[PDB]
């Protein structure tokens, strides 16, 4: 509301909402935190990401992006309770704040504004962009087979009524494309990750292909390591491994794209819950959701640093 302290962590919120936020905690962290805008939805919504850093030029940096997947409201509400974290942390948390003293963190909290909106507005259960094309009556692509890693290739769809629909070309969403951007033009990012609900999992490359990556012994004990943090303060048990193992063949994915840019710690994570709740998981698990994975995805800097 009128400060990050009073701003309620334990309930949903509207675009609006997070997007005051946003200015409330750079207004209260002018030295630590600073809004960036990378471009703009098809909608005209800017896109913003949230750049935490004590200095330097061009330090390595770790990328989290949540909410591509509109309907993943844990998602986005765990990246408001983040960005909050990051600033009572630092100086606090002996190991958080060494990775900042030597990294920054990009947080992109709504990666898919227009989608988001509409959420909120008329279909609880979008998940794709808000594009449209003559060639259909159906709205949207799925921004997460929308990334130049297979696509095209099996585990997307090519029809725009889909919800899996990959789009008509590589990077033809503006919202993909102004990451794609950003982190190309900026060269220097050591972590990926981006937030997904539900299921559990903890995921690393690939989707697409059947090919294990040669980084696959380090991702692996990494996740192992990671999922026992996060287990360790509710007892949630995740699962992980190989996108295409661990679920199932799909392309166009943003981890696939990342890691193929040389991004070696690319990994996505499935929140709560299993499916009691699934997409529509209740505000009071909101906090103990997002504390846990901030142990998890801590672990996953800790080996980056």
């Amino acid at each position: 509301a009128r400060s990050t302290n009073t701003f309620n962590y334990a309930t949903y919120h509207t675009l609006d909402e997070i997007y005051d936020f946003m200015d409330l905690l750079v207004a209260e962290h002018p030295q630590l935190v600073s809004k960036l805008q990378i471009g703009r939805s098809y909608e005209g919504r800017p896109i913003y990401v949230l750049k935490f850093s004590t200095g330097g030029s061009n330090r390595p940096a770790i990328w989290i992006d949540l909410g591509i997947h509109s309907r993943e409201w844990i998602t986005q509400a765990t990246g408001v309770w983040f960005a909050k974290k990051f600033t009572e942390d630092y100086g606090q948390d002996p190991s958080f704040t060494a990775i900042l003293d030597s990294m920054d963190i990009f947080l992109e909290i709504v990666t898919n504004p227009d989608g988001f909106a509409f959420t909120h507005s008329q279909n609880r259960l979008w998940r794709k962009t808000r594009s449209v094309t003559s060639s259909s009556l159906c709205v949207g692509v799925d921004a997460n087979r929308n990334w130049d890693a297979g696509f095209g290739k099996a585990g997307a769809s090519s029809s725009p009524c889909s919800e899996t629909y990959h789009g008509k070309y590589a990077n033809s969403e503006v919202e993909v494309k102004s990451i794609v951007d950003f982190v190309k033009d900026h060269g220097n990012f050591k972590a990926f990750l981006s937030i997904h609900s539900y299921s559990q999992l903890l995921l690393y490359p690939y989707g697409y292909t059947t090919q294990s990556i040669p980084d696959k012994t380090e991702l692996n004990q990494v996740a192992k390591s990671a999922v026992a943090a996060l287990k360790s303060l509710y007892g949630t048990s995740y699962k992980y491994g190989s996108i295409i193992t661990t679920i199932y063949q799909a392309s166009g994915g943003s981890i696939d794209w990342s890691y193929n840019q040389g991004i070696k710690y690319s990994f996505t994570f499935e929140l709560r819950d299993t499916g009691r709740y699934g997409f529509l998981l209740p505000a009071s698990q909101i906090i103990p959701t997002a504390q846990e994975t901030w142990l998890g995805v801590l672990t996953i800097m800790e080996h980056t640093v």
